[PDB]
RNA sequence: CUCUAGUGCAGAUCUUGGUGGUAGUAGCAAAUAUUCAAAUGAGAACUUUGAAGACUGAAGGGGGAAAGGUUCCACGUCAACA
C-alpha cells in the first residue's frame, strides 16, 4: 500500500460545471494504471462516495486515497 | 431446290433489370450528469439485481370514451431482422 493524494485540479479546469465529477472518476482510473504498474484497474462504491457527497459543480481537491494488490493473484484496487 | 415474313441498331431529359458513382465519407435521430459492484454466461455498459448520484412530480403521477382489436399474458427461440 501507499497512502496517495489525489489532486483534482487538471481536467476538471476545463471540463462543464454540471457534468465536472463523471469526468473526475475517469482521472481515478487513469491515476492506477502508471504509479502502481498494473493491468487491471479497480475502484469501489466506496470511491464512487467518496466525491459524490459534495456533488458535480463542486468538488473534494484534497481527495487522498488508499491503494491495496491483490484481488485475484495480482491487480491494483483503490482500498 | 426455291418460295415466303412482325427481317441488319448507338441515341426521343427512352425503355426491362442488375451493377457502377459520391463512399465506408457524412448520417447515426432536439445537451434530463453518471460512477461502481454483482448475478448468469460462449460473449455483458445495455437483460437482471444491488450500492450511489443526476432528473420530474397541475405529471416521468393517475385514468375513461371514440378508434383499433388480443398487440397484454405466460411459455419459448437467437436465424432472418433491430
Amino acid at each position: 500500500t501507499r497512502e496517495y493524494t489525489i489532486n483534482l485540479h487538471k481536467r476538471l479546469h476545463g471540463v462543464s460545471f454540471k457534468k465536472r465529477a463523471p469526468r473526475a472518476v475517469k482521472e481515478i482510473k487513469k491515476f492506477a494504471k502508471l504509479h502502481m504498474g498494473t493491468d487491471d484497474v479497480r475502484l469501489a462504491p466506496e470511491l464512487n462516495q467518496a466525491i459524490w457527497k459534495r456533488g458535480v459543480k463542486g468538488v473534494e481537491y484534497r481527495l487522498r486515497l488508499r491503494i491495496s494488490r491483490k484481488r485475484n493473484e495480482e491487480e491494483d484496487a483503490k482500498n
